């Protein structure tokens, strides 16, 4: 409980297994984030946990007995964030998710989320489903959180508006095939799928419908949104619709949009490292989570030195005082039963044409 001059951060993310895809930009976005805040060094230790539940635990228990983590971030993937978050609130560790997550009461007072809702995306993509007369949906998604957020979300804020749910298909991270999901997806002939997956596992339903025969609108979710899912799915993505956060698109954006700067800033940086159009919803993710810590660490310096319990609550109480943070992802308020914190400005609508994403206007 005593005095550091650096401000300890500890990061967990997924950069081996199924989920590697998300974590590897997020932890490669870590080189462009601030160093110092206000005369403070940043220490991060980062740490892989591969996705498992287990793994992420162990890591967030080490950042708090071990390193003493200021600050908790990650994971890369809903299940092992849950872990992370519950571990967090149990030890009074500010945590910032880089995965949604359901934030009920027993995680509300030190977590809050980068990811977008996801009513705030589903209600993009419904409402594209509408304007393209699409009435029946089917749905194909993991048998775990993730997947049941947005099955949940399309049970309730889909159907309140007119759409018709007439398939609900699971599957493990994990599997290689999809093969008796997506038969009974073909044979219920919905007008539209949604795929509720993330990063390479989201093309395995893109290229198995297509494979199958599916002719009908393919809907993915911001899980989805890196170009490892074009790479995946080839062919099988022309077409797909996709939720996503601005960071794919600041040069489409408004020059008074609050968010056009962090994301010109972070892509024009991972861009030049790790070439055109490798900006990703995921690398978004950390770099916002920085954006945030800029903007709340000065304030909590004011009342506590790092290293402190102090300097957490501090931190805590920061994150509810300081208002409008511009990211490359949206601009953030949180209050103490809103942890996402965001509105409009946080979501785009994509397509694929080519191979290359295209905004849908
Ligand atoms: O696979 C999961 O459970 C995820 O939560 C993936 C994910 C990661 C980042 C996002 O902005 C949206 C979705």
């Amino acid at each position: 409980n005593a005095e550091t001059n650096e401000i300890t951060v500890g990061i967990t993310v997924t950069t081996t297994g199924p989920a590697a895809a998300l974590g590897i930009p997020e932890r490669n976005a870590l080189e462009f984030v601030a160093k110092e805040i206000g005369g403070h060094p940043i220490k991060m230790i980062v740490l892989d946990d591969g996705g498992d539940p287990t793994a992420a635990t162990t890591n967030a228990r080490r950042f708090v007995t071990e390193s003493k983590a200021d600050v908790i971030m990650g994971s890369s993937v809903t299940p092992p964030t849950v872990a992370v978050s519950n571990v967090a609130n149990e030890a009074q560790v500010p945590h910032i998710a880089l995965a949604p997550l359901p934030v009920t009461p027993e995680r509300a007072k030190w977590s809050v989320v980068m990811p977008q809702p996801i009513p705030i995306m589903g209600k993009v993509l419904y409402e594209h489903m509408k304007k393209n007369n699409i009435k029946t949906v089917g749905y194909i998604g993991y048998s775990d959180s993730y997947g049941d957020l947005w099955f949940n979300d399309l049970k309730k804020q889909g159907e309140a508006m007119g759409l018709k749910i007439v398939a609900e298909e699971r599957f493990a991270r994990p599997d290689t095939s999809v093969a008796g999901q997506v038969l009974k997806l073909v044979a219920a002939n919905p007008d539209a799928i949604l795929v509720g997956a993330s990063g390479t596992a989201a093309a395995l339903p893109q290229t198995a419908l297509r494979e199958r025969g599916y002719n009908g609108l393919i809907y993915q979710t911001h899980g989805a949104a890196s170009m490892d899912f074009i790479r995946i799915a080839g062919k099988s993505a022309e077409g797909v619709l996709m939720a996503s956060g601005p960071v794919m698109d600041p040069e489409g954006q408004n020059d008074s949009a609050l968010t056009k700067k962090p994301g010109l800033e972070l892509n024009t940086a991972y861009e030049t490292k790790y070439g055109p159009n490798s900006r990703s919803q995921f690398a978004g993710h950390s770099f916002d989570a920085f954006k945030v810590l800029e903007r709340v660490i000065p304030v909590a310096l004011k009342t506590a030195k790092p290293g402190t319990q102090e300097f957490r609550e501090a931190i805590r109480k920061a994150l509810l005082t300081e208002k409008d943070i511009a990211a490359s992802q949206g601009v953030y308020s949180f209050t103490e039963t809103d942890r996402y914190g965001l509105d409009d400005r946080s979501r785009i609508l994509l397509t694929v044409k080519n191979g290359k994403y295209v905004i849908v206007k």
